[PDB]
């Protein structure tokens, strides 16, 4: 069943941008066209190409992203992606998501509550201390973010504080980047030592533990930079656009507190409806293959809209509105196939606990500026830049 070929669309000027939470206009535009549409701007040429496929309706996006038999992530040049999971085909990726999803049980997870608890708390603190106007994002959401990541590797205490800074650099001019990257370097040839010598409990030294000598350094530097991109800006992003989307609906605020079951509906209802991973890696067909009525060819690129996916009525009744009590979906916000987010308990934990005790303690939470005036991160992770609040 083939159709006529999706007609090239020039790249709308508010592509891949939103207005508050949501997918600016746009791109509800460019939906219009069908759930699979040509495109040709700055994406195609980014990406070497005379256009690029763009899947934005949830039935195709879901298909394609988990589709690994006509698809590959695999950069097209390989030294600096060793270890970067995200960007593996199987038989590869599976032996290095193997070594990743013990150390991701909820098991783990509920041990490192504790220390989440904590860092939620003391971030809270100085959110008090700061007082009206405060920057939720900055002084909140970027540093549970950050430090969550830092408890997971397993990085001292009293080096955080440096680490994060330096998780903030790389993110100044070539050569200042090529130093910041050298001391990176540096600083986790000599955490691995000290993990290859006597294992903790960590998620290092528990794949040091389980691998040993079939893992190398290379893979574990790369896995450590796969789980800081993939995990920090994503908890930092999820934080500060949940606050603006409740802030924007309180009525779901109490559905929160309403039991544990319905708190983990509110999180996930959060992560369908916000989708701060709004199009993942692009997804290269190695073999020509029929989607919806269309030909994509062998050497393609199709980008994967998770958010606008999302937003699909054919995925749920009145997608665009943010109802914790709407019927469970598997919506593709944690993605879907061999590449699901490693880290989907951990993040829906932790959000659980961010959302919470900040309620508990700023019942009347309120933002400080006009929605309109809140700006946005550019970068692979949507992210608000600075949320200032008071209540
Ligand atoms: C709610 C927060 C998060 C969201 C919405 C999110 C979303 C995603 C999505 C969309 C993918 C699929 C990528 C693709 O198919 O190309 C994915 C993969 C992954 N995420 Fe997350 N993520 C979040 C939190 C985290 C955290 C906390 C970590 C790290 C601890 C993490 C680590 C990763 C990694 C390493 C992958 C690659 C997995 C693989 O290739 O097998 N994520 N994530």
């Amino acid at each position: 069943d083939i159709d006529q070929v999706a007609p090239l669309l020039r790249e709308p000027a508010n592509f891949q941008l939103r207005t508050n939470c949501d997918p600016h206009e746009d791109n509800f535009g460019l939906r219009a066209h069908g759930p699979l549409v040509r495109i040709v701007g700055e994406s195609s040429t980014q990406l070497g190409r005379d256009f690029v496929w763009q899947a934005h309706g949830y039935e195709v996006v879901r298909r394609i992203l988990g589709d690994h038999e006509h698809f590959t992530t695999r950069p097209q040049f390989e030294a600096q992606f060793v270890g970067q999971i995200s960007t593996y085909d199987p038989p590869e990726h599976t032996r290095l998501r193997k070594m990743l999803t013990p150390e991701f049980t909820v098991r783990r997870i509920r041990r490192m509550e504790p220390a989440i608890q904590s860092l939620i708390d003391d971030r809270l603190d100085l959110l008090e201390a700061e007082g009206p106007s405060a920057d939720l994002q900055g002084l909140f959401a970027d540093p549970v973010g950050a430090h969550a990541l830092c408890e997971l590797l397993g990085i001292p205490r009293d080096d955080q504080r440096e680490f994060v800074r330096r998780i903030r650099r790389n993110a100044r001019g070539l050569k200042a980047r090529a130093a910041d990257s050298a001391a990176f370097n540096r600083y986790l040839d000599n955490l691995l030592a000290r993990q290859r010598a006597d294992p903790d409990d960590g998620l290092l030294g528990m794949i040091v533990r389980d691998h040993g000598d079939n893992v190398t350094d290379e893979e574990l530097k790369g896995l450590c930079t796969a789980l800081i991109l993939g995990g920090v800006e994503t908890v930092a992003g999820m934080i500060g656009f949940g606050v603006l989307a409740l802030l924007d609906n309180p009525g779901q605020i109490e559905l929160l507190f309403e039991s544990p079951e319905k708190a983990e509906r509110v999180v996930n209802e959060l992560v369908r409806y916000l989708s701060p991973v709004q199009a993942p890696n692009p997804r290269l067909a190695i073999k020509d293959v029929v989607i919806d009525g269309q030909l994509i060819k062998a050497g393609d690129y199709v980008l994967c809209s998770i958010l606008m996916a999302n937003r699909d009525e054919a995925l749920t009744p009145d997608p665009d509105v943010l109802d914790a009590n709407r019927a469970a979906v598997s919506d593709v916000g944690f993605g879907h196939g061999i590449h699901y987010c490693v880290g989907a308990a951990l993040a829906r934990s932790m959000l659980r606990m961010a959302y919470q005790t900040l309620w508990r303690r700023f019942p009347g939470l309120r933002l400080a500026v006009p929605i309109e005036e809140v700006k946005y991160r550019s970068a692979f992770v949507d992210c608000p830049d600075q949320v200032p609040v008071t209540w």
